[PDB]
């Protein structure tokens, strides 16, 4: 279970669902993927070896991305899926984009981050609204069975992954726009000298610093949220939901930029 606060009883089993494990994909680097924009340096036409929080090439990606209609299966909030954070994690989100009145709706799945997810320590919370990438870290009281809902077309059950009815005391909270027209988000997400660190693009592949957060604490756990929708199946319409995420660690890659200073392949020595 994640957190220890009984948010609600509603339709909870214990059916195995993932009769089809977790999926898998395997890691390739050549075109850039994995890889970010260095500091706020500019390298033009030339090749650089470099050494950072890359993915392993050669490595598996896991869809962790969960979705749901009604019921919530108590294992899908155990392991494998709440998982080792590590030194961080290289995350390839699809951009799952819905139509209501034939006017789009942008939703993926929701990730946390943190150790033991209970009111005495702090869980980072990336979440989308539509656009609007909504990021926090604060000391939520985090459900047994944390989820979301599709706000386009709705769900059966109410939202609910914390239950804080008085506003948390917590350290970062900010909102960052997101092209709601692309198909792919890339994050990376890593933890060095007990201070949090996050990068993203909504274009192209390389990503680009978004912000550093001090948290005096070693992060153990991340986590994706299930989502449970009315849409997003074969039966009412052919889309779905993936997160994937791989291990990141520090290793040497060799970089190339073209003469715009865009990296456009590289290699994991
Ligand atoms: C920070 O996070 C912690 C958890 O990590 C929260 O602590 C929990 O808070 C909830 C809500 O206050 C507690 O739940 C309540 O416990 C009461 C005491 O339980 C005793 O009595 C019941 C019988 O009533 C016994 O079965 C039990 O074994 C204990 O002996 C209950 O009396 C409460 O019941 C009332 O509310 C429920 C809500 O569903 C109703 O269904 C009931 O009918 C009744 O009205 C309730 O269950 C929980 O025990 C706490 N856990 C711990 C470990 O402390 C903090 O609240 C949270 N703080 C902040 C600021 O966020
Ligand atoms: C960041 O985005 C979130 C999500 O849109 C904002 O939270 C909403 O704010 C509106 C207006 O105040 C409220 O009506 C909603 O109830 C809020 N929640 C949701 C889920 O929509 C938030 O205000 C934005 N800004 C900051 C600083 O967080
Ligand atoms: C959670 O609360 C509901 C409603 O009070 C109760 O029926 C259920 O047994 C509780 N769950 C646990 C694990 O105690
Ligand atoms: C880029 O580098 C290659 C190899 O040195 C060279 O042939 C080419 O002219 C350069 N182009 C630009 C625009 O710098
Ligand atoms: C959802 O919330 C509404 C409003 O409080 C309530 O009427 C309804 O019963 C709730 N349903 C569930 C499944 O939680
Ligand atoms: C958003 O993405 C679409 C599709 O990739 C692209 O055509 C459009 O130019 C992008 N707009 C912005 C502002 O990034
Ligand atoms: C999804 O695609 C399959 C295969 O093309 C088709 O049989 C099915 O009717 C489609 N479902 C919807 C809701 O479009």
């Amino acid at each position: 279970v994640i957190g220890d606060f009984n948010c609600t009883n509603f339709a909870i089993n214990d059916l195995n669902t993932t009769v089809p494990g977790i999926s898998e994909y395997v890691v390739d680097v050549s075109y850039g993927l994995g890889t970010y924009y260095i500091l706020d340096r500019v390298y033009l036409n030339t090749t650089i070896l470099f050494t950072g929080y890359f993915p392993k090439s050669g490595a598996n990606f896991r869809d962790l991305s969960l979705k749901g209609t009604t019921y919530l299966s108590t294992l899908w909030y155990q392991k494998p899926f709440l998982s080792d954070f590590n030194n961080g994690i290289f995350s390839r989100v699809k951009n799952t984009k819905l139509y209501v009145n034939k006017t789009l709706y942008s939703e993926f799945s929701t990730i946390v981050i943190g150790s033991v997810f209970i009111n005495n320590s702090y869980t980072i919370v990336v979440q989308p609204h539509n656009g609007v990438l909504e990021i926090t870290a604060c000391q939520y009281t985090m459900c047994e069975y944390p989820h979301t809902i599709c706000k386009s077309k709705g769900s059966s059950r109410n939202e609910s992954w914390h239950f804080d009815k008085s506003e948390p005391l917590c350290l970062f909270k900010k909102n960052f726009t997101y092209n709601v027209s692309t198909d792919w988000l890339y994050f990376h997400f890593y933890q060095e000298r007990g201070t949090f660190y996050a990068y993203y693009a909504d274009s192209g592949m390389p990503t680009t610093f978004l912000f550093s957060l001090y948290l005096g604490t070693l992060l153990s756990h991340y986590y994706v949220l299930p989502l449970t929708c009315n849409a997003i199946s074969s039966n009412t319409d052919n889309e779905t939901l993936q997160y994937w995420v791989t291990p990141l660690s520090k290793r040497q890659y060799l970089l190339k930029f073209d003469n715009r200073g865009v990296i456009t392949n590289a290699v994991d020595c």
